């Protein structure tokens, strides 16, 4: 459990990348007409959601849901609002195996939205057991032990403004 | 809420006998399955029906519950406690009219890939069906009347009635 | 894990006891005037709730909530309806240490109901770490390994019409 | 919803500076505690405020969320994920007017016996207070106007605004 944290992706680099992500997302949904909603997966994506939605120059709603912790994907907390006939962008902190988002996307698809897309801050292509389409990615990283920016290690470092790496001593 | 009266539509004795029959049918279907079985009830209206039905199901199974919402999207207010993957799942509902809600609930549970998936409802109002949903076990197919009792409510009332009654307004 | 189940409290004995419980509860709340509600603690009390509320000859509502699994008592699912200014009777399958009901009663008390009472099917006085007032008890039993009537063993025997004892082989 | 206009009440720069200040105050309070700390946000309106605030809190803490309802009873739609027993708990709210909801939420969390319990709100409308609830950290005390932005909505709108604005109808 003895460890330390070094900066891997500085605060400024994250901010710059999200600014670009915001422009990409804006470019795709600004000429839609239908209502838009960003859905965050609690509670690793709350900080990413906050910064991202501010860089999205399109009128949209902000909703959250909480999925399960091989076991099934259960919904601890569902969305507060409806998504039928809307443009839905799922906002996740990091995707590895892609199990959770795969199931979450299926569940949300049943409610028949106009479109359904996924935006992630971090991506680990190495670990991947279920191929799930991801349209917006902030950073592609190797299978490293990362924390910060909503991402935790034993419920710690969630509040770090940067993405850091954990070094096991 | 308006002035009304509750008249018996399905007496307590008729329900007990019918659930006993339903029990034998469900038992005969999943007795040679071998795989784990679970009865899933949809709160709140199905709590009484579930209690009596599972006591008539003579196979080793599990009892779980979930709460769904409502043209609105069917949202999960309370999910299952256990996994249904590779298990015989029997959804237990109090009454079907539109079939919108139950259709969606079956779709969600199907995503978790159970061995088999089926529905058992106590009451059925086929004259209100808007979506074709396959129901395998039906206690009573009833006429288009607002029923109460046996878990079913009217303004959160009459859930504790041991029989199925119908609400008749005073006009 | 190898075991077997013998009948401890037969179906008829439970039914007779609940009939008496129903009369007691009816006698206390029939001259109240205020609305009444039976609150069941999922999912061990669903069968007891079904039989009990049918023996209560007073107009009441039926609601359910799901508490936590030393850790804190968390609410996985809250009540659907309000209890403010109402007569509330908490319905539990079995009470031992009395930790959960103690916390649940505190939480419900904050919503300021007219009265707040607890009805349990089984009671284990031996195991008890928090003294919580219980007005209606179906059976007082020694610290035995019991199942059935909503009470489970590894998610099993919940559907038994009788209270049985587990014999570890 | 009616025809309206959104005018800036608290610019983005003013919020960033104020949250920075709030951060230093919170840091100085719990730095010598030693016991674990957790910031509890009340969804949904507080997600943005939480994200910026916890980044300014220079002590090792945890971030958790909960969702409460609403004269109705305050019900828990989504409870905390972690335990708060023996921990410094700081509730993080977007705005206080009546104070009914937050009063009840504090009561529920107090039952779990944390080491300490405190409240930090971004906005405050003391001219709407109906219940005396002790708030220790306040970003802005604002006049009686319907504000939007920074997590706060109007018919599920304007949550994504980086500033605090006010809705003005067209009459
Ligand atoms: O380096 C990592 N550091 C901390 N977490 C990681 C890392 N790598 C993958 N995770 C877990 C990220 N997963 C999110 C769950 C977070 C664990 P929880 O909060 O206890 O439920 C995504 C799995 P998915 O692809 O099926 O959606
Ligand atoms: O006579 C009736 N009496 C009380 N309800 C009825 C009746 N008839 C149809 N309902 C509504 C029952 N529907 C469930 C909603 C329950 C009301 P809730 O307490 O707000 O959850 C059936 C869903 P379905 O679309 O799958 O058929
Ligand atoms: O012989 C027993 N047989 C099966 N259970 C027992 C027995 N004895 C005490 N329990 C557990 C009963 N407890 C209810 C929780 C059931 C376990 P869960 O469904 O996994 O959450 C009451 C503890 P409380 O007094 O704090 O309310
Ligand atoms: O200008 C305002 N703009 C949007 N809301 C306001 C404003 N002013 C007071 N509210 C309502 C905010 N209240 C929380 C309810 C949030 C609405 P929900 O999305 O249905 O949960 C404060 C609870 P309190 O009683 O502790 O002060
Ligand atoms: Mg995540
Ligand atoms: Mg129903
Ligand atoms: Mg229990
Ligand atoms: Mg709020």
């Amino acid at each position: 459990m003895k460890h330390t944290v070094e900066v891997m992706i500085p605060e400024a680099e994250i901010k710059a990348r999200i600014a670009e992500l915001g422009r990409q997302i804006t470019e795709r949904y600004k000429d839609s007409g239908s209502d838009m909603v960003l859905v965050g997966l609690l509670r690793g994506s709350f900080m990413f959601m906050a910064d991202l939605c501010r860089e999205v120059q399109v009128s949209h709603e902000v909703d959250f849901m909480t999925a399960s912790s091989t076991r099934d994907v259960k919904i601890l907390k569902d969305l507060d609002e409806d998504i039928r006939g809307k443009d839905v962008l799922i906002v996740e902190d990091i995707i590895d195996s892609g199990n959770t988002l795969s199931k979450v996307r299926e569940i949300l698809s049943l409610r028949e939205p106009k479109s359904l897309a996924i935006c992630t801050l971090l991506d680990k292509p190495s670990r991947r057991e279920v191929n799930v389409p991801v349209e917006f990615i902030g950073f592609s990283i190797p299978d490293e032990f990362v924390v910060g920016y909503g991402i935790d290690y034993a419920q710690r470092y969630r509040h770090l403004p940067y993405i850091g790496k954990v070094i096991l001593l």
